[PDB]
């Protein structure tokens, strides 16, 4: 698979403010929040660009806005994914920005999520900060 983000550690902001910390392994996001979670995950780089797909974290394991989780969704196996375009601006500020849904089910070829852009609100996007 994608190992863009294994081993890396980030800060966690939304609306210039720090809601936690995020750590991926292969497999799983570990958050630090007002809480402690964990999330499945994995990248995906289809031409020029990545997509991160995650779980869903709770606002009781991680504080945001709840309208960052309206985004495009994939579904492997019975574990339901949301896409977000990474974006890296220097390699130590990056954004996880949602993308436009569809009046579809979900996904099930990662490489198809490429086919939709950005979501016109990116005002709740999530900003990591490399450690
Ligand atoms: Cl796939």
């Amino acid at each position: 698979e994608n190992l863009y983000f294994q081993g890396q550690r980030f800060e966690i902001q939304q609306h210039n403010e720090t809601i936690g910390s995020i750590y991926f392994s292969a497999d799983y996001a570990h958050i630090r929040g007002i809480e402690k979670g964990t999330a499945k995950y994995f990248i995906d780089k289809v031409g020029s660009k990545r997509y991160l797909f995650i779980e869903y974290i709770p606002d009781n394991v991680l504080n945001c806005k709840p309208d960052f989780w309206k985004t495009l969704k994939y579904k492997k196996d019975k574990v339901t994914y949301y896409v977000y375009l990474i974006e890296n601006l220097d390699d130590e500020v990056f954004h996880l920005s949602a993308l436009q849904d569809m009046n579809r089910i979900p996904i099930d070829i990662a490489d198809d999520v490429a086919t939709m852009g950005k979501s016109p609100h990116q005002n709740d996007r999530m900003t990591l900060k490399l450690n």
